[PDB]
C-alpha cells in the first residue's frame, strides 16, 4: 500500500556521468562504450550565445580542446562528430560499467527519472513528465546541461532526455539522446516561451485508478459520460483531450478496480467542478498528472 | 529553477541489496562488508507470526537454512545472529562494493531517501519524512521487507531504516539498522496502530523558503510573530512546536531569502488559518512538510555525491 513519485534506481545512470569542459564550459556527459554524449552548446562562446553556427565551432576544435573526466581520470578524446544538437566525443576507454542500454524518444505525458548532476558528479534523482507543451518541470541549475532522463523497465536503461537549457519561465527544455529537440525549442539564446501547458488526463485518470486500488473511492459517481462530452468539459480547464487510445490503455486498471473509463471520466468531471472539499486523494490535494498507467501498474501491482 | 521531491542517487546501495530467502520466506538484505543484515521477521512461519518467540525460533536454524543471493551467485552463510529485530547473517565473502558507510538513528522530521527492492533487486527511489509519529508513508508491496532508507553526507551512506511491516492504515514501520523499531511498533500481527499524526513544523517553513528561492512570493505578508504566539497557532492546528533549535537551522535561509523565520511563520499562520484561496506554491496545495531545511539548501545549491 502507499503511492509514491517514485523514481528508477540510479545507479546504472551513475556510472556514465562524466563532466566535459571545453573553453571556460563545463557540463555532463553520458559516458557509454566509448562515447561521451552531451549537449553542442558546450562549444557555444560567451560572445555568442544568440546564433551560434555549430558546425562552424566544431570544425575548429581538436580533439584536445575537449576535457573528459571521469571520477579522478581523465578520458582521452581520440574523435568527435556532432549529431543534431548532440556533441559525441570519441574515447579510448570504453565505460566499464555502461549497462544494458537504449536511446528511445518519448511523447509528451511519459514520465521519466531525471538524475541530476554537477560537474559529472550526481546530486540527487527525481521523477517527472514531458509536458504536453514538451518542456519538463525539473529542478535544474546551472551547469546541470548533460543530466539525463531514463526509464529502467527490466535491466535495461531507456535514455530518453538530455538536459539542455531552462526556459524563461523556469521550465526545461532538451533532446532525445539523438540530439533532436523535444519541442520547437533550438539550443541557442533567442526569445523562446514554452507554450500553454495543460494537464495529462490520461495521467490524472491513471493516478485515480491508483487512488481507487489503494482504498479511495469519496469521489466516484453514478454517472458516465461519453468521450466526447468529457473532452469537452476537459478542454475548459486546460486539460489534454483524452484520446480512444488514451481510453484502451486505462483498460487493464478499468478492469481490476471494475470501473469503467467512462465511468471513472465522470468522477474527473465532478472533481473539476467542485474541487475536492477539504479532502485529498493520495495525500494531494491537486489532481496529480504525472502518473502514466504503466506506472500506476508497475507501483500497484509490481 | 524548479524544486523536486528529490531522493539520493541510490548506487551505492544497490550494490548492497541482497535477496535472504528462510524457507517458505522470501525478503531483502543488505550486504556491508561480510555481514547480510535483515528484518528477523524473515524466521517466522505462519503460525509463529500471533506470538513468535525469535530467540527460539533462531535455534533451530542452521546457516544453511537461510539463502543468501546477490545477483545471480549464492552467498554462504558461515554464521547468525540477532540484535533487536535485525537479523545479521555472516557470510564468506565481503562485498566488493560495500561503500564508505555508518548506521545512524534519525529523529522525526528528518528525510532519507528509500530504496525498494524485491526479491534482492531494487525496483524505485524514492523519498520520504519519518513522521511525528515514527510511521512512513512509503510506497511498498508484499516482499519488500528488508529495502533500506539512508542518507548520503559527503563521501557517506549513512544507513537509517531497514523496513519491516505495513501498519493497517497502509503506512510502514521498521527500524534503524540495529534492529530498533522507530515507533512503538513490535515485530509480529498484533493490533498495532499509527497514533495521530502531526506535520512537520519546521520543514513546512523550509519549503517555505524554497518557494520563495524559486520565485513565489504570494503568501509573504508584513507581519512577524513571537515564537510563543507561533507555537500557540501551531499547536492548535496538529503542527510540531518550533524550536529555537528549528530558528537557528532556518537562519541561513532566512539570512539568503531576507525573510526572519518568525516573518515566514506569520505566513504560516495565515496560511493555517485562510488557506491558500485557490493558489498553490512550488505546484502543491497542500503545505509540504518532507523537505527539511537542509535539504531546501541542498537542492538550491546543487550539492553532489
Ligand atoms: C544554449 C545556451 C544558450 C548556450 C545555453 C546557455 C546556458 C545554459 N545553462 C547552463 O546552466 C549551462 C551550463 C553550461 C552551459 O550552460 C542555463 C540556461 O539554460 N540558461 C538560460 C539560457 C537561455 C537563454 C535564452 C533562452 C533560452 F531558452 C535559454 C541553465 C540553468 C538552469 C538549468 N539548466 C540550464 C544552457 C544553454
Ligand atoms: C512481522 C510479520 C507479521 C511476520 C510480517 C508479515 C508480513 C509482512 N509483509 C510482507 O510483505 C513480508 C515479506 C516477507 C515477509 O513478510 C507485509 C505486512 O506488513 N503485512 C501485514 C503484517 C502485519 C500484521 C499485523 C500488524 C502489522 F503491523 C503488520 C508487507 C506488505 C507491504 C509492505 N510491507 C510489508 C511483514 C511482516
Ligand atoms: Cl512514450
Amino acid at each position: 500500500s502507499g503511492f509514491r513519485k517514485m523514481a528508477f534506481p540510479s545507479g546504472k545512470v551513475e556510472g556514465c556521468m562524466v563532466q566535459v569542459t571545453c573553453g571556460t564550459t563545463t557540463l555532463n556527459g553520458l559516458w557509454l562504450d566509448d562515447v561521451v554524449y552531451c549537449p553542442r552548446h558546450v562549444i557555444c562562446t560567451s560572445e555568442d550565445m544568440l546564433n551560434p553556427n555549430y558546425e562552424d565551432l566544431l570544425i575548429r576544435k581538436s580533439n584536445h580542446n575537449f576535457l573528459v573526466q571521469a571520477g579522478n581520470v581523465q578520458l582521452r578524446v581520440i574523435g568527435h562528430s556532432m549529431q543534431n544538437c548532440v556533441l559525441k566525443l570519441k574515447v579510448d576507454t570504453a565505460n566499464p560499467k555502461t549497462p544494458k542500454y537504449k536511446f528511445v524518444r518519448i511523447q509528451p505525458g511519459q514520465t521519466f527519472s531525471v538524475l541530476a548532476c554537477y560537474n559529472g558528479s550526481p546530486s540527487g534523482v527525481y521523477q517527472c513528465a514531458m509536458r504536453p507543451n514538451f518542456t519538463i518541470k525539473g529542478s535544474f541549475l546551472n551547469g546541470s546541461c548533460g543530466s539525463v532522463g531514463f526509464n529502467i523497465d527490466y535491466d535495461c536503461v531507456s535514455f530518453c532526455y538530455m538536459h539542455h537549457m531552462e526556459l524563461p519561465t523556469g521550465v526545461h527544455a532538451g533532446t532525445d539522446l539523438e540530439g533532436n529537440f523535444y519541442g520547437p525549442f533550438v539550443d541557442r539564446q533567442t526569445a523562446q516561451a514554452a507554450g500553454t501547458d495543460t494537464t495529462i488526463t490520461v495521467n490524472v485518470l491513471a493516478w485515480l485508478y491508483a487512488a481507487v486500488i489503494n482504498g479511495d473511492r469519496w469521489f466516484l459517481n453514478r454517472f458516465t459520460t461519453t468521450l466526447n462530452d468529457f473532452n469537452l468539459v476537459a478542454m475548459k480547464y486546460n486539460y489534454e483531450p483524452l484520446t480512444q487510445d488514451h481510453v484502451d490503455i486505462l483498460g487493464p486498471l478499468s478492469a481490476q478496480t471494475g470501473i469503467a473509463v467512462l465511468d471513472m471520466c465522470a468522477s474527473l468531471k465532478e472533481l473539476l467542478q467542485n474541487g475536492m472539499n477539504g479532502r485529498t486523494i493520495l495525500g494531494s490535494a491537486l489532481l496529480e498528472d504525472e502518473f502514466t498507467p504503466f506506472d500506476v501498474v508497475r507501483q500497484c501491482s509490481g
